[PDB]
């Protein structure tokens, strides 16, 4: 029996981010999943990388490097307890879905601050220790994204390039960094200009895809398979 | 006379990202610029994108949908002050310098969330009104970034693919979206493997650098340019 964490960064449950979420819970509990939320921003989580990320004395309190800091906080349990409590959903989940919209061709500045946080090394990865020597090996990751954009646009020849090329520092540079198989993105190309019909299309298709979920094979996370 | 905003983005003034900041300041100053910096973690500035960021009567009270509530609110002159602070550095400046250190293949998140906050519709671009038709076309960008990595782990053939890769979504996709013309990145690799000799060759290039860059012409902001 599965477990899964969604982590959902979205400030408006009635969105097309929060109906995607919503189907994602419904359908994995339907299966009978053990389905965990982390709602970032009613959560009013975190994102900036500082001093109060850590409890207790400091590794070097003279010169603050933060990398170095957290490590030392995760091998000797200091680190926040939000940041732990995130550790811990991750540590048990089998797959991460992450449920945002595109800003600036990346996830929103809340979500980049849980990835900058929770994924420290000693947990996420170690120097060395990543790639495939990263430590969340054996769990499946997930984004699922929706743009402003159209599909047009994410073309190699398209205005904003292929979606691809923004997938790389979150697939590769994060989530394979990390160990993570990564599953094939969902991408949910401008719901806003959608008619109501194509939006209720993108949501089954997703609660579809996610009928069979446990079925699939990790994309190669590979530079090829972004760019080539 | 030429006007520079430094958005700085690291916790430590001794660390190596502040000595880059530091000399950047020095260079321009003695040039004669007129010189800003916003040291976002001295600011304590706020990342998340919510609706506190809009104090006026929101144009869809029961459905709260930022850019929406943000387009409208910076044409009525309802945004969040720290919001509009930024905004007026930037539309005074004729560069502007981001110096940070490689967070996942992109910006720490106080910074994402300076980018998600402060480069609103109507102020950064409009629908229609980007890329090169972008509102602060006239200007100038340049991300000055520090890794971890080194230079090789950052090659086509290397672990982490080439440096210009992760570049995509910050020149181009923000950057060139908003319609900066785009300097050549500074990036400095991997000091703290480098040797102190290393380290201090690192950052008199930048200065020395500094020395010239009004001579400077941009990149062609492409797919090409960034993937070959
Ligand atoms: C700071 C910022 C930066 C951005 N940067 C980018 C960028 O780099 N690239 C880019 O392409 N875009 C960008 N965008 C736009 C952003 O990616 C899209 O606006 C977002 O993805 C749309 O998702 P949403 O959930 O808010 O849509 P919503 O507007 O909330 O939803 C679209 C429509 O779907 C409806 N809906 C909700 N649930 C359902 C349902 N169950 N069935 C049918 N319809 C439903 C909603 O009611 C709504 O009418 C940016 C936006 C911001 C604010
Ligand atoms: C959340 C997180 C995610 C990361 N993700 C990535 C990623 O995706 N890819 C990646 O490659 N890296 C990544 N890193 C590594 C990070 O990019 C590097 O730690 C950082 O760029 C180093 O810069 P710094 O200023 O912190 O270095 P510092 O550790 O401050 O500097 C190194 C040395 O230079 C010294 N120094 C300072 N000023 C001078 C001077 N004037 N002359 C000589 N020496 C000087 C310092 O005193 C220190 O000894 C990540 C780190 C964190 C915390
Ligand atoms: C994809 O390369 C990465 C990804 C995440 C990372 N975190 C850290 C490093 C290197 C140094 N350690 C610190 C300061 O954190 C790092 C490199
Ligand atoms: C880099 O692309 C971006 C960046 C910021 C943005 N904010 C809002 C949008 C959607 C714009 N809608 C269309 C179809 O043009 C957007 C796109
Ligand atoms: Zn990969
Ligand atoms: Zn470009």
């Amino acid at each position: 029996g599965k477990k899964v964490l969604i982590v959902y960064a979205h400030q408006e449950p009635k969105s097309f981010n929060g109906s995607l979420k919503n189907v994602a819970v419904d359908e994995l509990s339907r299966q009978g999943c053990t389905v965990t939320v982390s709602d970032l921003y009613a959560m009013n989580f975190e994102p900036r990388a500082t001093d109060k990320d850590i409890t207790g004395t400091l590794s070097n309190p003279e010169v603050f490097n933060y990398g170095v800091e957290t490590h030392e906080a995760y091998k000797q349990r200091s680190l926040a307890s939000d940041i732990t409590d995130e550790q811990k959903k991750v540590r048990e989940a089998d797959l991460v879905i992450f449920q945002f919209p595109l800003y600036w061709f990346s996830v929103p500045a809340i979500l980049k601050g849980w990835m900058d946080r929770v994924l420290c090394q000693g947990f996420a990865f170690d120097i060395p220790g990543f790639y495939d020597s990263g430590l969340l090996q054996g769990k499946l990751a997930l984004l699922s994204v929706t743009t402003g954009g159209t599909a047009e646009m994410y073309t190699k020849t398209g205005v904003n390039g292929d979606s691809r090329y923004f997938l790389w520092p979150l697939q590769h540079g994060t989530l394979h960094f990390c160990g993570f198989k990564v599953l094939a993105p969902q991408i949910s190309f401008a719901p806003e200009i959608a008619s109501e019909e194509e939006r209720k299309g993108m949501v089954a298709a997703w609660s579809q895809r996610l009928q069979t979920i446990w079925k699939e094979e990790p994309i190669p996370c590979t530079a090829h398979w972004h760019f080539g």
